[PDB]
């Protein structure tokens, strides 16, 4: 029984590239808000809905600034809180907006504790809006963990149902073998804190770095385990990862993949005035264009970083951003003549600019790559079960070990 319950044009402002579009917008029972640059012709796509565009448990928030008649719509997604900004040209529209979203919202609701001293402080690794993330140990196993520190104000608005959010999260289907887990969570009386695994195997750019090309067999096995975390969360969680690149990519002490989850949203830099937020080398053409996007993301992130193992070079680079859209928008990726044609057929499959037409963006999703013939071979049960023996095994005994924390880092 989805409908919709409302639809109409908007003004939304771009996610990376941050200026305002005209987008006409549905809002569905299902608690689904997500915009197209013209109206579509189908209504209700048969796949099922991505948590990416849901409504459910949102903040609404009308602002005068830096826009008037601006609404926006606050979720917390996992770990990371993400904001979506929309304009309308009178109050009225938006008032209108803002009930039929909430109602939807309202409608789809339906020691012994961990301090922050039993961990020491190590590093920032990165700060944002709504917080920031350190690197940490915990004193008593000497594990190294990525401590997300976010304002509580933000995230939920009453202290016992955070207490239920810190309680639930943690044991909320976390474990994939190649997801970062997330540990544990607590609170204190300002900040809401999530503490992940951090693999200590070495970051994967680093390795990528020194060694300069990996080969087609040590790729496809990085390859392979990051298809079968992908898949997880497209089936299972209903999420699209979005920030597949090779930064978010580490090794653990057995040298298997692990995707991180160590983001926070910023308000990017300011091309004399346009802000833009964070680096584009990595984001799929439909992201770029503020386009309606689903699960095709993530397979177009797993092409640049495929391509970026195998050739030792991110496939679109120009210093400039306007000629790098139109190379991320426009210019089709070429290959080194030292790359098979399985390699080349996977890559090219996985790059093509249409979303519709790339692997892995039909239905079926993941298994179209699976049964790719570069991926010929792969017992996929057997990459779930890490049985497959990884091709490099880091510099470390324990994980305990800093090796990947010391200044040898440098090299
Ligand atoms: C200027 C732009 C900027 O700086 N930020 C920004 C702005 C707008 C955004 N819109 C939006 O979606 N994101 C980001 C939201 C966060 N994901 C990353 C992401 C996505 C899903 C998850 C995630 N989820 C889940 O449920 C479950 C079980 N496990 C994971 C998970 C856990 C461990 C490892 C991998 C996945 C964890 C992280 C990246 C895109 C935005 C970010």
């Amino acid at each position: 029984d989805v409908a919709i319950v409302k639809e109409g044009w908007l003004h939304k402002r771009g996610e990376y590239i941050k200026t305002w579009r005209p987008r006409y917008f549905l809002l569905k029972n299902d608690g689904t808000f997500i915009g197209y640059k013209e109206r579509p012709q189908d209504v209700d796509q048969r796949e099922a809905p991505l948590n990416n565009f849901s409504v459910a448990q949102c903040q609404l928030m009308k602002t005068e600034r830096p826009r008037p008649n601006t609404f926006i719509i606050r979720c917390l997604q996992w770990t990371t809180v993400i904001e979506r900004t929309f304009h309308v040209e009178t109050p009225e529209e938006r008032e209108e907006w803002t009930t039929a979203i909430q109602t939807v919202a309202d409608g789809l609701k339906k020691k012994h504790r961990v301090t922050m001293n039993e961990f020491e402080y190590l590093k920032l690794l990165g700060k944002g809006t709504f917080g920031k993330v350190i690197l940490v140990k915990e004193k008593a196993t000497g594990r190294y963990y990525a401590m997300k520190i976010l304002k509580k104000e933000v995230i939920v608005a009453k202290d016992e149902v955070a207490h239920t959010l810190t309680e639930n999260r943690v044991l909320q289907n976390s474990r994939h073998p190649f997801l970062t887990a997330l540990k544990y969570s607590f609170q204190t009386h300002d900040r809401l804190c999530f503490v992940m695994e951090y693999a200590n195997g070495g970051e994967l750019f680093f390795h990528l770095s020194r060694e300069r090309v990996f080969s087609e067999d040590r790729a496809r096995f990085y390859g392979a385990e990051i298809v079968s975390a992908l898949d997880y969360l497209h089936s299972e969680k209903n999420v699209v990862y979005r920030d597949l690149k090779l930064e978010n990519l580490m090794l653990d002490k057995d040298g298997h993949i692990k995707i991180t989850d160590f983001g926070l949203c910023k308000e990017g830099i300011k091309a004399t005035m346009k802000t833009f937020c964070g680096t584009p080398e990595y984001l799929a053409p439909e992201v770029l264009e503020d386009n309606d996007y689903g699960r095709a993301v993530d397979w177009w992130g797993l092409g640049v970083v495929m391509y970026e193992m195998m050739c030792g070079r991110l496939p679109f680079y120009n210093q400039d951003h306007e000629k790098l859209f139109e190379l991320i928008l426009m210019e089709e990726i070429r290959f080194p003549r030292t790359l098979g044609p399985e390699a080349k057929s996977l890559l090219s499959g996985l790059l093509k600019k249409d979303p519709k037409q790339r692997l892995g963006g039909g239905s079926e999703d993941a298994k179209e790559i699976m049964q790719h013939r570069f991926f010929a071979g792969i017992v996929w049960q057997h990459v779930y079960e890490k049985k497959l023996s990884p091709p490099f095994k880091p510099q470390v005994t324990s994980e305990t070990d800093t090796r990947y924390f010391d200044e040898e880092f440098t090299a």
